[PDB]
């Protein structure tokens, strides 16, 4: 029982260059491995190596003019970077940017090959900048190419088309490129957990609404959880996962799962300002290790607390080394609006999953 882990210093390349105290700050991977080597967890994970995707792995899920617009921009002076990031919307660009987005994805490649070939039985990815906001023709939200989701259609096509993959993501945003990228596909179940308030969080869409459950043959296979009334915390995710997360995972039986592991979920954030605790992000990997005999990627996208994403990370890889499940503090009773949201998700996904109760 081995867990792998991926992380290469040149990611830290990408950066700001007209503020330098942008939360998607170089120094969010680097203080999370820190944090594994200070509490003995990087000596207990056999090191996966990092490398670039190729031109062609990003055409699994991205067009050929997105792959080509970002890739010029490694040549571009200041002045065009800063036309061109202004084109999106939250995208800042310079010319280690296109470089660090295919070492991300690639790092996550190799990850994903290690479990499926056996020499891991799961792995952490500590990568940016990170991917779920990228869509196939586009980049938004500090995203340009959608790791998780490149990832998922490499690992088919290491195995076979049909194989049946499981996306969680855990972001306090939605994933809309990962969704959008899926939409009529039921080989890749995704399932976003999200800060919504009617559609003024970002990405400010009604895409992010429990309503958008699929389209075609992959009606069932989008789970939306939107989160409306403010502050939500471990009590809200545990609910959650009992009720709908795992039933649906568990019929859906995916013989691989990734994480689309945002930390801005977590108590110190201010992008997401939820409460989510490291025991309570212990627990949610805990429980996702009861499936696909354990085949587990942990891919960080978003957090911003440095502190609080090196922690809460940190308790992620030590539930897949196999360490207990730590105590959790209080969990105050489900707010009455997490209820709701429960609610109005089993309601529109009773049709497609027989397991919901
Ligand atoms: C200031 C602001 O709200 N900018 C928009 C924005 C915010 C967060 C993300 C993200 O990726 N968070 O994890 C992306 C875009
Ligand atoms: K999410
Ligand atoms: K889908
Ligand atoms: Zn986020």
């Amino acid at each position: 029982p081995i867990t792998g882990l991926v992380y290469d210093q040149r990611m830290m390349l990408h950066h700001n260059m007209w503020d330098s105290h942008h939360p998607e700050l170089p120094q969010r991977i680097s203080r999370i491995f820190s944090r594994h080597e200070e509490l003995r967890l990087l000596s207990r994970c056999h090191r996966i190596p990092a490398r670039l995707a190729t031109e062609e792995e990003l055409a699994l899920c991205h067009s050929s003019k997105h792959i080509s617009i970002i890739k010029s921009s490694e040549h571009m002076k200041p002045r065009d970077l800063n036309r061109l990031g202004d084109e999106y919307n939250s995208i800042f660009i310079s010319n280690e940017s296109y470089t660090c987005a295919l070492l991300a994805a690639g790092s996550c490649f190799n990850s994903a090959q290690a479990i499926l070939t056996g020499q891991v039985r799961n792995a952490v990815a500590i990568v940016r900048p990170p991917g779920h906001h990228a869509e196939k023709d586009t980049a938004c939200g500090f995203c340009f190419f959608n790791t998780a989701a490149l990832t998922a259609r490499y690992a088919q096509s290491i195995t076979r088309e049909s194989l049946r993959v499981l996306i969680v993501d855990w972001d306090v945003h939605h994933g809309n490129g990962t969704q959008h990228i899926f939409e009529e596909d039921d080989s890749v179940l995704y399932i976003s957990l999200h800060r919504y308030e009617d559609g003024a969080f970002f990405p400010n869409s009604e895409d992010a609404n429990y309503d958008k459950v699929g389209l075609g043959k992959g009606r069932g296979y989008n789970v939306n959880i939107p989160w409306n009334g403010g502050k939500m915390g471990d009590p809200e995710y545990m609910a959650a996962f009992h009720h709908l997360v795992m039933p649906i995972a568990r019929e859906f039986a995916p013989e691989l799962v990734l994480v689309s592991a945002g930390f801005d979920a977590a108590r110190g954030d201010p992008l997401g300002g939820f409460q989510v605790t490291p025991e309570g992000y212990a627990h949610l990997t805990h429980q996702l290790m009861s499936l696909a005999a354990g085949r587990v990627l942990i891919i960080l996208e978003g957090g911003y607390n440095l502190t609080s994403i090196s922690e809460s990370m940190s308790m992620c890889t030590s539930m897949l080394l196999g360490d207990s499940p730590p105590s959790l503090d209080h969990l105050t009773p489900l707010k009455t609006s997490a209820t709701v949201s429960i609610n109005n998700v089993l309601r529109a996904h009773a049709p497609f999953w027989s397991s919901l109760r």
